[PDB]
């Protein structure tokens, strides 16, 4: 089955990487890479969700409305990393 990088606890959580099994409807993962702080420069806890899919899609780089950074794969753990 599909198996992807999702974490149990919210954005909240520092490092979200836990292997998870995704459900059956669904074929692709998807993952949110939000900063805290984008328009200024400070380093704190991020904000991200990583949460399985079925249909991976991305939106435009205007993130104007609530587009964050969008990624997803058909591959499981296709992303180790955060």
């Amino acid at each position: 089955m599909l198996k992807c990088y999702t974490c149990k606890e919210p954005m909240t959580s520092a490092s979200c990487r836990t292997i998870t099994r995704c459900k059956p409807e669904d074929t692709a993962c998807m993952t949110t890479l939000v900063t805290v702080e984008a328009e200024y420069p400070f380093n704190q806890s991020p904000v991200v969700t990583r949460s399985c899919s079925s249909s991976c899609v991305a939106t435009d780089p205007d993130s104007i409305g609530a587009a964050h950074l969008i990624f997803c794969c058909f591959r499981d753990l296709c992303n180790s990393e955060l």
